[PDB]
């Protein structure tokens, strides 16, 4: 109620806003919806001005599929290979007011592409722990594929309920046996943080396992096999970062070390399954650290990703998600000769362990406390790309325009 | 719901937003709250700054004291001459996710810096119009001040309910008799619209008579003198546009000129009755043309403004709202010498008036048609100062940083 209220349209701004990034920590609060479509855009046209990839996959099931390595896979498979992809997600769905997640926006735009490249996409939103969300899936799968060829596990989580018992479980990013004296970056301030990380208890250790172990990939597999939802044949992978020494105390010989060592163990019998259905096969697949909602809150992470990010760009050798996705399934998933490990496992994370590259790194480290972080590391390039997740940074995006965060997906089953 | 919510507080931005103009026509649906509070900071620090004014009034009603040329004398009264005031005006408060009215936010920021100086200051919200917001504004005067000894009148608007009878009047912005061809500016798509305006009905100038004539402000004069608030020899001005030959037809010799000649006959009886109480006076007093919502509504002063300035501006006597009022003050409100015309009014419009000004917009005038408007004129100006207006384009504000939209005014009486 004004001198002058009501005497005109108000339009469409009352439905609509202005998206800023907002940071705290590692995690952004906000995500803007033109932006995570111009990303997972830039990543398709990666692909398809890489080229098809012969050999490849022709029914997809990616679980963790609206971002980081999960989405990556799913625009490899489908304008890589033009295969048909059903995604498996947990996001929050925008609406008025109150922007969606990033994998919200990024799987919409997934949708659009596909569509309108004449490609199948169907996704799946809850819950990928739960035997309600797998039930979903296989229903999916018998309508509308017959059956996937290729299963792509890729999940990043801080919890997990147990589908039989009821259980919830919280991961921990902690050491083990010795505690770590760790150095760091305070993202915020922008200088250089000294900590002490406390190792983890048993339980800490027996959870963190539960949940980013690979019993839930082998429920999955299992599930899929009895309701006769996976072709003879069939290749499935689980990703996983083994990192070289400088990361091992907090990552590989800590918590989440000791889950991805489970995924070690737990393929052994999936392969034994798969083989068994017409000579299908099981494979841990390892790839480069990359900046994403999961690694950017393990202690030590930004720092080592900003130094990271420095030397591999002077090399020339700097990528991510979708460079390494492409050249998994070119090289490995669906190549002649692949590069295997000794424990057998797939490699995408070589130019990372490049010897040049860790030595530089770690001499870098102890050198950093710098307080001009800005000279001996990428910080800035690490910054920009963890804006970038969440739909920020990119060019050719306007900024100061309002959008409308409301934004649906067909062909979306909501669980 | 999704994977990680929860896990971390929301923060301010939930009641927060960002701010940033969006105008059409000339109309602007948005208010910045702390780039209004900086213009009402910049015209005080004007004040101050040309320093008091001697001989001025000491407790003051500004009637239209949010916006304008209203504030303009709020903030002269208040620091140019150390004045109470008692601001009376209609404005849409601010509430989350949805930002007041310029004059809102313009005076939560007057009645901060007044009470900084230790200054009065009072403000009454509603219909002023109405007998109810009559009878308030006499209440606070008996209460607070006693008596006031100046009375500025200040309104501008579309409409007015007649507080005896129910009738209801919309003004209209139209040529007489004789219907005019309109040149001007689209705003928007910032090119030369040539148009034809009919002139009025009979009913449509005695409408806008009503509205902007001088009836309510005999009405507040008679109201204010029986109720016994108006001290003896007291002092009230009524602020009105002649304008020179090229705005005649569409402004003096129209519809809105029409009311502009009823203050001149109702000044007389207004000015019987003050200089029967102790020998006061009253006047109509006439400021130059200002971007100004009111102002910027009018057919044909866009583009007359936008001349106005480029030519002003040249000769270095461009100025606003408040250097007009200021000047209006120390001249002739408080003058030894005052400047009065022939009719006897005060006149702070005349470097407007110069004929050098005129001679120069007026062959300017039909050159425009020029979609080359960038050169003759400072249509740019217009623009920037148009939505100085809502607290936009001001230099030292974030307009990229969240802002409340609700701020509150203490001693605000919502009427
Ligand atoms: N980010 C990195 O440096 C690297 C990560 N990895 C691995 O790659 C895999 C994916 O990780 P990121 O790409 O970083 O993660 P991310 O945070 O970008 O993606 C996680 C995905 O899983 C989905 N998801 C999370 N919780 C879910 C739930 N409860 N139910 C259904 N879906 C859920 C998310 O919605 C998202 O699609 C992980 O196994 C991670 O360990 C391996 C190499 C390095
Ligand atoms: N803006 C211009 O070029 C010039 C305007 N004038 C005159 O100066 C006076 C003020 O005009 P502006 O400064 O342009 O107007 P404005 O639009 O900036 O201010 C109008 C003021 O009156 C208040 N108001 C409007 N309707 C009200 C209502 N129903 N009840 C209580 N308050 C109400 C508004 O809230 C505001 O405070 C007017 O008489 C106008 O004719 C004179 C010279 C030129
Ligand atoms: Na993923
Ligand atoms: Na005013």
């Amino acid at each position: 109620h004004h001198h002058s209220s009501g005497l005109v349209p108000r339009g469409s701004h009352m439905l609509e806003m202005i998206i800023k990034p907002r940071v705290r920590g590692f995690i952004c609060v906000t995500a803007h919806p033109t932006g995570c479509e111009a990303n997972v855009k830039k990543q398709i046209d990666y692909v398809t001005t890489e080229g098809p990839i012969a050999n490849g996959p022709k029914r997809v099931l990616v679980i963790g599929a609206s971002t980081g390595y999960g989405l990556a896979a799913r625009i490899t498979a489908a304008f890589g290979c033009g295969a048909d992809t059903l995604g498996v997600f947990f996001e929050r769905p925008g609406e008025e007011g109150k922007p969606g997640t990033s994998g919200w926006y990024n799987s919409a735009a997934f949708h659009k592409f596909a569509a309108q490249k004449g490609l199948y996409a169907k996704s799946i939103n809850g819950d990928a722990f739960s035997d309600e969300i797998k039930q979903l899936t296989i229903d999916a799968i018998k309508q509308d594929l017959g059956q996937v060829d290729q299963v792509i596990y890729s999940l990043a989580s801080p919890r997990r309920t147990h589908p039989k018992t009821g259980e919830v479980f919280n991961s921990a990013l902690k050491p083990i046996g010795n505690a770590v004296n760790l150095r760091g970056l305070d993202t915020d301030k922008e200088v250089i943080k000294e900590s002490v990380l406390q190792p983890a208890t048993q339980s800490e250790i027996d959870s963190t396992v539960a949940v980013m172990g690979g019993e839930d990939w082998q429920m999955w597999i299992d599930a899929l096999l009895d309701a006769g939802v996976l072709a003879e044949g069939a290749q499935t992978t689980a990703f996983t970062y083994l990192g070289e020494k400088i990361t091992h105390d907090i990552y590989w010989n800590g918590s989440i070390g000791a889950a991805k060592k489970d995924l070690d163990q737990k393929v052994l019998a999936i392969r034994e399954s798969l083989a068994a259905h017409g000579g299908g096969d099981a494979r841990v697949s390892v790839l480069k650290a990359v900046v994403s909602q999961a690694s950017s809150a393990i202690p030590m992470m930004p720092l080592y990703l900003s130094l990271l990010f420095k030397v591999m760009k002077e090399k020339g050798t700097h990528e991510g998600c979708i460079e390494q996705v492409y050249s998994l399934y070119k090289d490995s998933l669906c190549g002649d000769s692949p590069h295997m490990d000794q424990e057998g496992r797939l490699r995408a994370d070589y130019k990372e362990l490049d010897p040049e590259v860790q030595n530089q790194v770690q001499q870098l480290w102890d050198q950093v406390t710098n307080d001009n972080i800005y000279q001996l590391t990428d910080f800035v390039g690490y910054k920009s790309e963890f804006l970038n997740l969440f739909g920020f940074g990119i060019d050719g995006v306007d900024y100061d325009a309002d959008v409308n965060p409301d934004v649906k997906i067909p062909n979306l089953i909501q669980g």
